[PDB]
């Protein structure tokens, strides 16, 4: 509806607030593990946490965190075919640790292998009324409709990866861990894909995508008090993906779709120091969706009936975790800790009922109107469970148990009703396009009536589509964190002597939101250059943070959640591309320059999210100065300037495609909290928290993918590809400890993949 200059460049970029990633572009770009986060790292609206996936943990194949326009990584709406696929149970808890209540999770409900998706669409700004419950952006994964059998093999290993490690981390890295932080010294990645589409009957068919991504990380199974490794074992990390879509083109009026979705993540861990501490930590999501499109003469009606199960779990091998003062395990003699703390889980089931009505285009004088309305109902069943009774204790040689704790078999469930109403009008007069809209959200979890005004306007300045300006104002209200209401039930299962149970105060919370002011320019320079300039301003208000206290008499820790967090972020992007690529001796060259600049100031850390507790600090000492906390730069997802030269080489006679991305990223600042002993500390300001920012290293990263399709074979069935990540083997310090011990980004990495079509 809005006029747009299509992206012919190597890397997709934001057009009118949205970026489209086709399967061609997902396959052409080197995407590592093939998680949606690998696809979106190149987007100028996105910032990753460079301290997350480092030289120390390339074995892990799970999806990574993404910040859109300064928003936190738990504030994005992840959807599959327009249906919510976001894990709102407790996305901030990523800890791989073992405990009675620890469960590792993230915001992505399904860890989807992107190589099976038809396309992925990211909305970063000018987001329409249909999308909601997010503070930063919307990621919409789309499933292919029948239109072919493809087999794909992809592999990599620790031998093909260069690890830049500080000498201080060498021992922990070789063992495979340091307490609850796990490393991947030795690993082998085998990824298998199977995709097919088959017409089953007249106007009826199905598409099925299956993917098994496995990483076998080798660590020490047992480490002694001395630090002596006794043996090594293989810890299976696997993500299974199963996607399927049935389409029945029943008639001119009706079209039916039935979608089956399933992602199975499973990771084996153990505590090196504790014998018999094996545990399976995982995440399982599956669901169904019946879509129906009814075409009438005056309007189009789209209905969706859906069910999704999103879960995370910890399943120890053992049910008892205990400390023997005189060890009876194997040949261990001293004090030893053995076992595990059973099986726990957390889940949310959504029952979705959506409707959208698209009225036919009509005129009121010379002003063209195309309105649309939506109504949605989502029932959420959210729960946490302790599957088996567990115990902990210290036992003496005689058999006397002390410091005994019992974890009781239990389950706690929550029922939530979510409603959505929305309407927008597509207004078009001459060279001006207008889309005014309003979205309404209500839930009985926080019981807040949320009104989101949504407005974007586009002006074709000369009406020849050479200069187009887009401006807009939009409000984005986020979703809920179900842990707040569920944790107390999980903490009540604990029966111990001096254990503080929890009381969580959250029902008076206002829903967190972003106000956005955005301006976009699409400009044709000369005959062959397309230039895109975008500015996005985001004010993040009523951001969730907390404060706590422990009460002795009642033996309770009272956490009171609040809306004290606030950030201001300025986002700028400048892109240059060619309408026509160069042609030299049959080699087609497609070049692109992308500038991305994101500066954010706030009184919180994005990684902390709703668990942030320092928002009550109105003032801080920052780099020797007593300043307002809101004026201080945000400490994470903080590499402000990004400059990229992207270049695709295509030589059809030889069946070769050469994709290259050269990315220069600005150094991030590592925040350090100063103690009274610190040389830079100021006693004058002792009543305030004091921080110093240490700038680290900038990174020049060259990622490449060389794809060969042997021309001798009829139908071009076979394709062999090589991916090289960080070709220059840049050594970049992503993070540093208080002592000065540095964490490094990953070094040169080689990926080999084969695909056969039939
Ligand atoms: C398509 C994938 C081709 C892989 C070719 C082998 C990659 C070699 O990889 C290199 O090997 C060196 C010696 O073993 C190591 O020192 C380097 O760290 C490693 O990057
Ligand atoms: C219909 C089945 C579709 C997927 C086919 C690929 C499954 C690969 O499966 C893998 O095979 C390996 C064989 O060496 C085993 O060692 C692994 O444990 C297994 O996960
Ligand atoms: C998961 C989908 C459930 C619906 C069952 C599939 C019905 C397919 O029905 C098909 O419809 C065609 C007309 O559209 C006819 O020409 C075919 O003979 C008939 O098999
Ligand atoms: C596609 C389905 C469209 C949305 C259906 C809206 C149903 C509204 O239902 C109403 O919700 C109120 C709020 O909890 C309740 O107080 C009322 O008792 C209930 O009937
Ligand atoms: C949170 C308490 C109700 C849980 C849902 C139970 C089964 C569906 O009952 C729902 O009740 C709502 C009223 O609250 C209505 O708005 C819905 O239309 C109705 O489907
Ligand atoms: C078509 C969509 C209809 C649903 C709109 C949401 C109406 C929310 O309405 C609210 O319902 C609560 C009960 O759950 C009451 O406590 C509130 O007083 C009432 O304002
Ligand atoms: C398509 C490009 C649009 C350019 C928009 C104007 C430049 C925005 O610039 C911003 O202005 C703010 C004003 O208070 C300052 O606070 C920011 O530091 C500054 O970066
Ligand atoms: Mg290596
Ligand atoms: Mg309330």
């Amino acid at each position: 509806f809005f006029e747009e200059m299509t992206v012919y460049a190597p890397v997709p970029v934001p057009v009118n607030g949205n970026t489209h990633y086709t399967s061609e572009s997902i396959e052409r770009l080197p995407t590592g593990n093939g998680n949606i986060s690998d696809l979106l790292r190149t987007n100028p609206a996105v910032r990753m946490d460079s301290t997350q996936s480092t030289s120390l943990n390339q074995g892990d194949i799970r999806p990574e965190k993404i910040s859109i326009h300064g928003a936190s990584p738990y504030q994005n709406a992840y959807l599959i075919d327009g249906i919510s696929a976001t894990n709102n149970l407790n996305p901030a808890n990523e800890s791989d640790a073992s405990s009675a209540t620890n469960i590792s999770g993230m915001s992505q409900g399904y860890y989807l292998d992107v190589s099976l998706l038809d396309n992925v669409t990211l909305y970063d700004s000018f987001v329409p009324v249909e999308f909601g419950r997010f503070n930063g952006g919307v990621i919409d994964a789309k499933i292919k409709r029948f239109n072919k059998v493809k087999l794909g093999y992809r592999t990599t290993r620790s031998d093909w990866l260069t690890s830049h490690i500080d000498e201080n981390n060498k021992s922990a890295f070789n063992q495979g861990s340091s307490g609850s932080t796990y490393y991947s010294p030795d690993f082998k990645k085998n990824f298998y894909t199977l995709s097919f589409n088959q017409e089953l009957a007249d106007n009826f068919g199905v598409t099925a995508g299956l993917s098994r991504r496995q990483s076998d990380i080798t660590r020490a199974d047992y480490v002694s008090n001395d630090g002596i490794v006794a043996g090594r074992a293989q810890y299976k990390n696997v993500i299974d993906t199963a996607l399927s879509k049935f389409t029945w083109f029943a008639s001119d009026r009706f079209t039916h779709d039935l979608t089956l979705k399933y992602t199975g993540s499973s990771r084996d861990y153990n505590t090196s120091t504790f014998p018999q501490s094996d545990r399976e930590m995982g995440n399982k999501s599956y669901g169904l969706a019946w879509d129906m499109d009814t075409q009438l003469a005056w309007a189009k009606l789209r209905t969706t009936v859906g069910w999704d199960h999103i879960s995370d779990y910890t399943r120890h091998d053992h049910d008892i975790w205990y400390t023997e003062l005189s060890c009876t395990y194997g040949d261990i003699t001293g004090r030893c800790t053995r076992g595990g703390l059973g099986h726990i889980s957390q889940a949310v089931d959504n029952y979705t009922f959506k409707t959208r009505l698209d009225w036919q285009k009509f005129a009121v004088g010379n002003v063209s109107h195309q309105p649309y309305f939506g109504a949605e109902y989502i029932y959420s069943d959210a729960w946490t469970e302790r599957h088996n009774q567990s115990e902990s204790y210290v036992i003496n040689a005689a058999g006397k148990k002390t410091n005994h704790t019992i974890y009781h078999k239990g389950k706690g469930r929550l029922g939530i009703d979510n409603y959505t109403l929305y309407m927008a009008d597509r207004i078009s007069w001459r060279n001006v396009s207008l889309m005014p809209g309003v979205r309404y959200d209500y839930d009985n979890y926080l019981s807040n009536h949320n009104i989101s005004p949504r407005f974007m306007t586009e002006w074709d300045i000369f009406a020849n589509q050479t200069s187009m300006i887009t401006a807009g104002y939009n409000r984005y209200y986020g979703g809920n964190i179900l842990d707040m209401g569920l944790r107390d039930i999980r903490n009540s299962w604990t029966e111990s002597v001096s254990g503080n149970k929890t009381l969580t105060r959250y029902q008076d919370l206002k829903t967190p939101y972003n106000d956005e002011l955005a301006m976009g320019l699409q400009q044709k320079i000369g005959k062959n250059v397309i230039a895109r300039a975008n500015y996005v301003y985001r004010e993040a208000h009523d951001q969730i943070s907390k404060s706590s206290r422990t009460d002795s008499a009642t033996k309770t820790t009272i956490t009171e959640y609040n809306n004290d967090g606030k950030t201001k972020t300025h986002s700028f992007s400048l892109s240059f591309e060619l309408a026509e690529p160069l042609h030299i001796r049959q080699v087609d060259i497609n070049p692109q320059i992308v500038f991305s600049y994101i500066k954010s100031k706030g009184n919180l850390s994005l990684n902390n999210g709703y668990e942030e507790s320092n928002t009550g600090d109105n003032q801080v000492v920052y780099n020797g100065n007593l300043v307002s906390y809101d004026s201080v730069p945000v400490a994470d997802f903080n590499n402000p300037l990004k400059i990229s030269l992207n270049m695709d080489f295509t030589h059809q006679p030889s069946g070769l495609v050469w994709a290259n991305t050269l990315a220069w990223q600005e150094a991030r600042k590592a925040r350090i909290i100063l103690g009274k002993t610190n040389a830079q500390y100021i006693s004058e300001y002792s009543d305030y928290k004091q921080y110093v920012d240490e700038k680290l290293d900038s990174s020049l990263t060259w990622d490449t993918r060389l794809s060969w399709t042997p021309q001798f074979l009829q139908q071009q069935n076979l394709t062999i590809s090589a991916d090289i990540l960080n070709v220059l083997d840049s050594k970049t310090a992503v993070d540093t400890t208080n002592t000065g011990v540095a964490t490094y980004a990953s070094g040169r990495t080689f990926w080999l993949d084969v695909s056969m079509k039939f």
